[PDB]
Parts: C-alpha cells; structure tokens; sequence
C-alpha cells in the first residue's frame, strides 16, 4: 500500500519499511522542523516529497535529506538481502541503479550518501568517510570541501570531485557532470576504488549503507524516488 510520513525534525525520524524490508525509506528533516511529508508506495520503494516548501538560504547545511537507503543508518537497518556491514577491501561487486524526478525550482541535490565506518556497527555517526554521488542539483548549491578535480572519468561517467574534513569523518562528493535524472548500474567499486586512489577512503573501513535521495535548501516539493537498487556482494556460491 501507499503510506505517507510527514514526522517532523529536527529530532524525529519517520522510517518505512518496504520491498520486505530490503530497503527503508526515512523522512530525515535532521536540521528542519518545517512542513515535510513523503508518499511512500511500500510495494515497489517508490516515493516522493508530497508536500514541502523549504524556505533559507542556498550556503550551509540543507534543512533535510529525506532518502531510501539498504544497510544500517545511525543503527537503523534493514533486514533482508543486505550485503552489508562489509570492508570495502573484501567487496567482489557493488552496483547501484537510480531513477529520480526533478523540479525545476528550489535548491537542493538529487544524492547519493554511502558511509563507512572504522567498526562493522555504529549507533551514530559514522567514522570513516561520507560518499555522496550527486546525479544533479539545481539553485546555486555546492558540495562540501573543496573542487579538486574537474571531467574525471570514473565507472563510465564524467565528473567533478569535491573533498572535505568534517569532524570525524571525511567526505568525497562525486557530481556527475552534465546531470541527470538517473544512473543505470554504476559501479560503487570503481567509485570506492577511486576514492581510496585521491585519500578521501581507507579500505579496511566496514561499508555500513547506500542512501539515495534530496539534500533540500528552498521548495523540494515534488522531488521522488520511481525506482532504487543496490546489490553488494561475494563471498561463494553454494545452494544447499
Ligand atoms: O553542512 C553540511 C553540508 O555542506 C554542504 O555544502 C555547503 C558547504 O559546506 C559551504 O561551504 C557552502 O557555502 O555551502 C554548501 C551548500 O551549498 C553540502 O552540500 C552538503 O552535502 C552537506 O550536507
Ligand atoms: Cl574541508
Ligand atoms: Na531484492
Ligand atoms: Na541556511
Ligand atoms: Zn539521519
Ligand atoms: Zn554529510
Ligand atoms: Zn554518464
Ligand atoms: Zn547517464
Ligand atoms: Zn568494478
């Protein structure tokens, strides 16, 4: 069926299980009490931000990342199909596949958000380094850090990569250059293998999950999620 969370933050999150619980999808309006609703189709993992009208400046901090994500978020995790906590050293093939909607109006970025962490488990923040994949943003908006490389190749795309220190963890934010709307079986191993190439990754770091949805400054309404997969994998073969 169809569900719709508008639990509001900046101290609250309303999280939905769907597809069985191999994925959850979370209002997460982490620095925002404003009006944020999603509809949620637990079925499919479908979902959109239904109402919204996020009002502030473009610098900063967003108001929000409402978001679907396989694995564990501040020890919140799904339970089926997982593949996750892994070291990023023992991963035979992570894929991921996304397609989004847009808006045109507002600022905010259409995100993915992939955390590591020193440990396999964490309740909180996690320790090691923030991966965002930025399909597309729009309204004057920037990724944290510093622009350190301009038309990379990596996995098949082109992008700009951008570097920062946060307080205990380091981030990397890929921005697909031109954007897009969606990304067909992008290869987080050659994005993790990167990473680790420009000193953004250590890959004895246990890979916790792989979130995908809106940072939002101004609007957001509008924005969604028509489909989301994520598939990490090895260990061996064996039916039994
Ligand atoms: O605050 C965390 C947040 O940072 C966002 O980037 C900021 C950047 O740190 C600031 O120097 C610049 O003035 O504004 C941008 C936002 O436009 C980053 O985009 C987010 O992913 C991150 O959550
Ligand atoms: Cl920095
Ligand atoms: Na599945
Ligand atoms: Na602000
Ligand atoms: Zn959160
Ligand atoms: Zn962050
Ligand atoms: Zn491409
Ligand atoms: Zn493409
Ligand atoms: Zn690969």
């Amino acid at each position: 069926t169809t569900v719709t969370d508008c639990t509001p933050g900046p101290n609250q999150n309303g999280v939905t299980s769907v597809q069985g619980d191999e994925y959850r999808v979370q209002t997460n309006e982490w620095n925002s009490s404003a009006q944020q609703c999603l509809t949620i189709n637990t079925a499919t993992g479908a979902w959109t931000v239904s109402t919204a009208n996020f009002s502030g400046g473009t610098g900063g901090a967003p108001a929000t990342y409402p978001s679907i994500y396989k694995g564990c978020h501040w020890g919140n995790c799904t339970t089926k199909n997982v593949g996750m906590p892994i070291q990023i050293s023992q991963i035979g093939s992570a894929v991921t596949s996304w397609s989004t909607t847009q808006v045109s109006s507002g600022a905010y970025d259409v995100a993915y958000d992939i955390w590591t962490n020193s440990t396999p488990t964490t309740t909180g923040q996690p320790n090691g380094t923030e991966i965002m994949i930025w399909l597309n943003s729009r309204g004057g908006v920037q990724p944290f850090g510093s622009q350190t490389a301009t038309g990379v190749t990596v996995a098949g795309h082109t992008w700009n990569v951008w570097q920062g220190q946060q307080t205990s963890w380091k981030i990397i934010s890929y921005v697909l250059t031109p954007g897009a709307t969606s990304i067909s079986n992008l290869d987080l191993k050659a994005i993790f293998a990167d990473a680790a190439a420009r000193g953004s990754l250590n890959t004895s770091d246990y890979l916790l999950d792989v979130e995908a949805g809106f940072e939002i400054w101004q609007g957001g309404q509008g924005l969604g999620s028509n489909s989301f997969s994520v598939s990490v994998t090895s260990g061996a073969s064996h039916h039994h």
